[PDB]
């Protein structure tokens, strides 16, 4: 396929998507725009928003409906349609928190008030459930590595640029960090990709 | 498979799950609870949120992972892997939205002030982007129904409540939740349901 992955210059919603064509050592053309193409750029979303993929001419759009797609039929995937659903569970249980964050919020003072109460009075219970829920396991799901717990990997890297101890009573989620992190063809994209806040 | 689905009394995000239900003629308990007894069901589960699909006396949660664990193998699936990721593409996008709501906001004006900037200046641009995508064909993904369709009349279904002229500019749009209702065991189901607001 030609694929072609439009977003900002930032890992944001579309890491999950280049962490998976890393993985899969799936070759894409990585378009990161400025600011000052959006409004040319939105003007052909189909929903106004980024990321889109592009392939062989048709558009998708949906970070993680996008994951989904990229992912059936290969070892990311859950390996039994249960486990599929606990995969999906798991990325929306996660996304679900990401999207309470109000990033493009442009009183700075209104949004770092914010960011620091949703990581001080919520985090911790999300925290502790996904801890909770891994218990002594590998992975999140099944015996083998899924695109939750790359989603894993990539959340919780914004989160420790806001909330640098959010992790200090949970060790076994480091070790899943971890883990991901020294997945071959992940810690290439990591060492290589381009270096942003978020 | 024994199938017991737990949620508030209301539509809310279990609705998906019990059209599903409807359409594929699969009986299942539609176990609604009191808010007084929920606390105590609360702390049972993983992640402490609702709903909840116990499957056999397996325990999954997510109403959107739910809800494609439900419909994989079945017709309201998308008929190609693509197709799939539109479907998925097109929940995602009205799940977003609906999750803007601060459904349950105590701060009673802060709600009220953001209800209306959602509704006034928000939502007319998600019904020209529906609108258009939906263009003149008769469903949102493919040649038949899918989930999608189905999430769009139970979003839109909530969304009149608060804005009743939130169509009045697309037609198309109506016609479409029409077709949805006329569906024998959907129009079954809405006939039949609990009554309630949300
Ligand atoms: C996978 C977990 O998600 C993240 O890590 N992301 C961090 C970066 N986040 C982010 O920066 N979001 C942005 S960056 C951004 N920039 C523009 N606006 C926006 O709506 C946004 C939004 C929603 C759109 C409108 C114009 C172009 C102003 C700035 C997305 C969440
Ligand atoms: N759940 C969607 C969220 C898409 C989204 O909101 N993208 C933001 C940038 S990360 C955007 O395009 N914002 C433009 C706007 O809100 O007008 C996804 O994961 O793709
Ligand atoms: N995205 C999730 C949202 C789940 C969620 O937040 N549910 C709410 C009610 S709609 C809940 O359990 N709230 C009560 C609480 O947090 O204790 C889904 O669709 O299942
Ligand atoms: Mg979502």
């Amino acid at each position: 396929p030609n694929y072609k992955l439009t977003y900002f210059n930032m890992r944001g919603r579309a890491e999950i998507i280049r962490y998976i064509f890393a993985y899969l050592d799936i070759q894409y053309e990585d378009h990161r725009i400025e600011q000052a193409d959006w409004p040319e750029i939105k003007s052909t979303l189909p929903f106004g928003k980024i990321p889109i993929l592009e392939v062989d001419g048709l558009t998708l759009h949906q970070s993680l409906a996008i994951a989904r797609y990229l992912t059936k039929n290969t070892d990311l995937a859950g390996n039994t349609e249960m486990e599929q659903c606990h995969v999906d569970a798991i990325v929306d249980t996660l996304d679900d928190f990401m999207s309470c964050f109000p990033w493009a919020e442009k009183k700075q003072d209104v949004k770092e008030q914010m960011f620091n109460e949703l990581l001080t009075y919520n985090a911790p219970h999300l925290m502790q459930d996904l801890d909770t829920y891994l218990g002594g396991r590998e992975w999140l799901i099944g015996n083998s590595v899924t695109w939750a717990d790359f989603y894993w990997e990539i959340c919780s890297t914004t989160l420790l640029v806001f909330k640098p101890d959010l992790l200090d009573n949970h060790p076994r989620l480091v070790t899943l960090r971890k883990k991901v992190q020294a997945i071959p063809a992940v810690a290439n994209w990591i060492k290589r990709r381009p270096q942003t806040k978020l």
